[PDB]
């Protein structure tokens, strides 16, 4: 077994070494938490580590993984940043430690996977459920922890772990906002200033419909429609309201309100609850 | 939990009740074997609980379940054989329970579903490793067990647990074998005499291929395929030589002979290992 130092930042590649590190650890009773990402930290991340070490005695894993691009598919202080906040596992895998065999087995999400994000990356959720499911396995977590920035994935990771029988709880993290209400994000660092200040359409209109919504959902999705058009440098992609698994929106009830919008070149996204009524 | 009864049969049908009680015992240091079958047990499916048994205080997890065929895809005294053999836990669940949510979340296989029996039935590998996936999970056994019968499938449950990184140990079963050498299987019962006397021509002409084979690969190939032209009533499917793994057989090396044959409407497959000279 790898060397394993409690409270302090320990760093592995290899899946073989977390593996057995996670489960010695897990005998001993410490509960393991899995924390995914794809680096480039920021506070959205620091609140999902902040959730896993909520949960006393706990022992958190944050993976940091880019998963490469299927075909016809385009597209640091990280560790300080986790060592900081008492993060004992960074989980660090190549490519190849990952596809040892390439891309051979994988899995095939749901139609859910074609619909909002999936329109322009169809293959993106596959890759997605994908290395989640590998993560979990590797870990072996109690608790793996999503954001509702990421609110398709976190619904369809849901779906991979109630289809596949996983005996993980998925645990959904808020979304955390800059001071204006802009969805933090490593892409926000592409905006130049104007396009910074634009930006903040998005929540604006987000949360300018979830107060319209007493209206019902109309007066909610043409809130939202007329402060995205008030913003001249914002090109609306989709806005969709849906109920909460992100089936069609029910007469009265919870649902959720997502939109994706192009600043220039760069995509931005955000979502809201909506309680139609 | 449900009630567990030690050195008993137990019987379950809902996914949950088996994890719990599985999760219960594991804890105690009882290892859980796994046994995935399509019922109609006879002593090819016996030998694997018996090698499940020999794990020294296992629980002997024995599953039950016919995975339902997919779109343009064609196609009792079990608990007591369980029973007399000392197995502890019985999980039969319908398709429903399997399926709450329908087809949904699948594992897709590699290339190698698409080869051999995967030919004729492009859909059915899919099938088997989403259905192993869930029982994996639902059962968290330490070790499962696969006949060589099934040596496509076999190699493909090692693709599906080294791919997602799957923490059990996959066991394979020698073939179980009529003192004849007919390979034993439920569907032998839809034989008549004479093709049952007949249909020792597959065991016949693989055994003879593994001994010509000191004279090398084509030797083996010609052996065999000479044994089946030798049977009037026996239309062969495919007899194909390849590496362990079933890649392309190399030079010098261990292989296997796959056949698979018709006798009237009933199609037999056998698998043999080769070593090449
Ligand atoms: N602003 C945010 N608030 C909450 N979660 C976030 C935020 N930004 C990213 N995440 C979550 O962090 C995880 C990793 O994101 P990424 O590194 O973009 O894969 C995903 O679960 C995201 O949904
Ligand atoms: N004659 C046999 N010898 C060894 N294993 C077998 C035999 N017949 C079936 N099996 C194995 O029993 C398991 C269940 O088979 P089935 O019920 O046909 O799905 C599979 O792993 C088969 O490969």
């Amino acid at each position: 077994i790898p060397a394993f130092h409690p409270g302090e930042l320990n760093v592995y590649s290899a899946p073989g070494d977390v593996a057995d590190v996670s489960r010695a650890l897990r005998l001993t009773g410490r509960r393991v938490m899995l924390v995914p990402t794809m680096g480039a930290l920021h506070e959205g991340h620091l609140a999902l580590v902040r959730a896993a070490k909520r949960v006393p005695g706990s022992v958190v894993v944050v993976s940091i993984f880019v998963n490469p691009m299927q075909f016809g598919a385009g597209g640091d202080d990280d560790l300080a940043q986790l060592r900081a906040e008492g993060v004992e596992i960074a989980f660090t895998p190549t490519t190849a430690a990952m596809y040892p065999d390439g891309l051979r087995t994988t899995v095939q999400p749901g139609p859910l996977a074609a619909e909002l994000e999936g329109g322009p990356r169809p293959t993106h959720f596959a890759g997605v459920l994908t290395v989640v499911l590998k993560l979990l396995q590797i870990v072996r977590p109690d608790r793996v922890f999503f954001g509702e920035k990421d609110y398709q994935q976190l619904v369809l990771i849901r779906q991979l772990v109630a289809d596949f029988n996983l005996d993980v709880a998925v645990v959904g993290v808020p979304t955390v906002r800059e001071a204006d209400g802009l969805a933090m994000s490593s892409r926000n660092r592409y905006l130049d200033p104007a396009q910074r200040a634009a930006a903040v359409a998005l929540s604006a209109a987000l949360t300018a419909a979830a107060h319209a919504a007493t209206a019902g959902a109309q007066a909610a999705l043409d809130a939202a429609r007329a402060v995205l058009d008030a913003a001249p440098g914002v090109a609306v992609d989709y806005l969709e309201l849906r109920d909460i698994g992100l089936g069609p929106m029910p007469l009265n009830g919870s649902g959720r309100l997502l939109v994706a919008a192009r600043l220039g070149t760069t995509r931005l996204l955000d979502n809201i609850a909506i309680e139609i009524g």
